[PDB]
DNA sequence: GGTCTAAACGTCGTAT
DNA sequence: AGGAGCATTTG
DNA sequence: CAAATGCTCCTATAC
DNA sequence: GACGTTTAGACC
């Protein structure tokens, strides 16, 4: 069953990476190897995240050892994501991270780079990629102004797929159980639902929110998690949700198993004894309790 | 004051 | 998630 | 040859 | 990402 290209790019917001990297070569004309890179690297677990990636766009090599990759390393097979994430744009500030990774692609592809025009070009893009220029490119181009990086803003929902996509990456599913001495069971059951980014899209986090419409903005000190505790949110917007929005990899188990306990919230079994010891060895074998 | 939900507040460690 | 470079193939 | 791409190993904090 | 405890205060 085929994924949707949504899914994906919501995906790609919240695992992929656009990479430059930059090398000596003294066998360049330049003196150095300029190369553009687009990856997912994810647990073994999830290989077949990647292989229905590869089945969809077409394009791109996986590999599995201490982790599981999917590379487009090749002109021919940028191409195709560069095709994919131009009609299907990301929303992220990862969006100015692709932004200049295309700008680069095209330089690159056009041959641009082979001069040193090109790649001193190529550097200020470099400069506001990720993680930016290290002390060694620093000092090799020595004071190379970054690229004007876009700062990206008022973003909306492009599809509830998106949603999705973006969840199955940076999204949790999880049972709290609280050692609280005012319930007759010794503990309070709670169903949370919880998606994760760093501040800078907080403004995507808060009309997430407006989108699902559920859920608070919590800051951790930073960090902002969109977090949805209210039962009847979980029972009526967040489930439906993701009932018609799918999940994927093996975080769809951990969604199957948490919408179980929420029947069992449902029914008020966590206020029993034989409820709570039943919810416990769901929840043992969730999330970080699962296995091969 | 008993029982409970919501959510604020808190932290660990590795998948990404 | 993000990084860098040696190994091998290409034209 | 020199340029492109294959392959595989290093790093570390946003989830 | 996913696991844990404390606090505010609703409802009976
Ligand atoms: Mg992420
Ligand atoms: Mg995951
Ligand atoms: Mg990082
Ligand atoms: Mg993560
Ligand atoms: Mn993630």
């Amino acid at each position: 069953d085929n994924i949707s290209p949504w899914t994906i790019t919501g995906f790609a917001d919240a695992e992929s990476s656009f990479m430059l990297t930059v090398s000596k070569d003294s066998k360049r004309n330049t003196g150095w190897s300029v190369r553009p890179r687009f990856r997912i690297g994810l647990h073994n677990k999830d290989v077949t995240i990647l292989k229905s990636i590869r089945e969809y766009l077409g394009a791109g090599i996986i590999t599995s050892d201490i982790d599981a990759r999917i590379r487009f390393e090749s002109l021919k097979e940028l191409e195709v994501v560069i095709n994919h994430f131009d009609k299907y744009p990301l929303i992220t500030q990862k969006r100015a991270d692709y932004l200049l990774f295309k700008k680069a692609f095209y330089l690159i592809k056009n041959k641009e780079h082979l001069t040193e025009e090109g790649l001193n070009q190529i550097l200020t893009l470099k400069a506001s990629l990720n993680l930016g220029l290290s002390e060694e490119l620093k000092e090799a181009f020595p004071n190379t102004i970054p690229a004007e990086r876009l700062l990206v803003t008022g973003q909306e929902i492009p599809d509830s797929n998106w949603v999705a996509g973006f969840t199955a990456g940076e999204g949790s599913f999880y049972i709290r159980i609280a050692k609280n001495s005012t319930l007759k069971t010794g503990y309070q059951v709670q169903s949370v639902f919880q998606i994760t980014q760093d501040t800078r899209d907080i403004e995507l986090m808060k009309n997430l929110i407006s989108y699902l419409n559920c859920g608070n903005i919590r800051i951790r000190k930073t960090c902002v998690d969109l977090v949805v505790t209210n039962l009847n949110d979980i029972k009526e917007k967040i489930i439906p949700f993701f009932n018609k929005n799918h999940i994927i990899g093996v975080k769809l188990q951990d969604y199957r198993d948490w919408c179980k306990v929420v029947t069992l919230i449902d029914n008020k079994e966590h206020l029993t004894s034989e409820g709570l010891e039943k919810i416990q060895k769901i929840k043992e074998g969730m999330n970080r309790g699962r296995s091969l």
